[PDB]
């Protein structure tokens, strides 16, 4: 494979210490994915640490990373401070038959941050900082010129700028697309997958807002809100919390009958284990009246019952079954949860 530079996964065989075009010193492998690999590297010329995404030597992944480059460069054009919520692509190059995207060095992802809490979660105040940033990021992506659906929002794709501050950025637009297809694809990571995508329905930018609602509850509680072992398990766990989706959704939904039954009266219920629909209140998951998740926030700053009530309101508005009425980023940012 490739004058010996590639393994049988078409990945570049990374050597710690290697120097590239007399410029970059590869320090280590920090990241792996379907796309290929990510390495930490020192740019001798600019005197800075960088993350290089090394794409696989296969034409599908090369073509997809070309779409990623296009989108990142489109975003970088914009003369707004909102584009600083998206990881900066400095430049790209072909090297030993691999496309390489050079990024700014960021820090840990939000999954690492949860592992650092031993999966008991971060304060409501830190959740709020992350939420403001993520809603701004989504307000940016929903700019008409852009209309980018990220399509894979989850803790693992949201990184800290540095381990000392609360600043974050979204990475990995490899699964992204611009709005103007309205077709079904098996997309989003299962825990963060919108009901429209579960139901085989066409999707728009609202799916990133679904994923964000799920992420913010998990940041605070320490655990995924909806941890499905499969699509049926996933929908069933959503229905435990949010109850039966509206009939006007299910009537139009190609995969409605994978999870639901239409009854003779034209109402729907779960098909043929689980708590009855809507019995797992977000009110209780958040511990609104009981000192927050598992009572662990009992008498703490900015953990009042009213604070939890505003958070709950915002989350339930992000977890709307109906993509038409699901809160849009502008309005999310005007929510009283952010009046601190
Ligand atoms: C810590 O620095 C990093 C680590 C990873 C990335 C990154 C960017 C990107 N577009 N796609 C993926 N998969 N990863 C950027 C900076």
């Amino acid at each position: 494979y490739n004058d010996g530079y590639d393994d049988d996964n078409y990945d570049y065989i990374v050597k710690n210490g290697e120097k590239w075009m007399d410029r970059y010193e590869i320090d280590s492998l920090i990241g792996k994915g379907s796309f290929g690999q990510v390495v930490k590297a020192y740019d001798r010329v600019e005197q800075e640490w960088v993350a290089i995404k090394i794409i696989k030597n296969k034409k599908a992944f090369l073509n997809q990373a070309q779409i990623e480059v296009r989108l990142l460069e489109l975003m970088n054009k914009h003369d707004t401070e909102m584009k600083y919520y998206i990881v900066h692509l400095k430049r790209h190059f072909m090297f030993r038959n691999h496309l390489c995207l050079v990024f700014e060095m960021l820090s840990y992802n939000l999954y690492d941050l949860l592992r650092n809490t031993n999966f008991r979660g971060v304060s409501l105040n830190l959740t709020r900082k992350f939420a403001q940033q993520m809603c701004t990021a989504l307000l940016f992506l929903a700019t008409p010129e852009l209309s980018i659906i990220h399509c894979d929002l989850k803790p693992e794709n949201i990184l800290l700028c540095n381990p000392k501050r609360s600043a974050i950025k979204i990475v990995d637009f490899g699964s992204s697309c611009q709005l103007g297809q309205r077709i079904y694809q098996y997309i989003q990571s299962r825990f963060y997958r919108s009901p429209e995508v579960l139901l085989g329905m066409p999707y728009d930018l609202a799916i990133d807002m679904w994923s964000l609602g799920c992420i913010l509850v998990e940041m605070h509680t320490g655990e995924p809100l909806f941890s499905g072992a499969n699509e049926v398990d996933q929908m069933n766990k959503i229905v435990e919390v949010l109850g039966i989706p509206p009939a006007h959704i299910l009537d139009q939904a190609p995969k409605a009958r994978k999870f639901f039954e239409k009854l003779p009266d034209g109402t729907w219920n779960l098909k043929k284990e689980y708590k009855p629909p809507g019995t797992r209140k977000l009110h209780n998951i958040l511990g609104v009246e009981t000192g927050g998740p598992g009572g662990r926030r009992a008498g703490e700053s900015g953990h009042t019952v009213a604070d939890y009530l505003k958070f709950k309101d915002l989350i339930l508005r992000m977890l709307d079954y109906d993509p038409k009425t699901r809160i849009q980023p502008y309005y999310a940012l005007q929510h009283s949860f952010f009046k601190k």
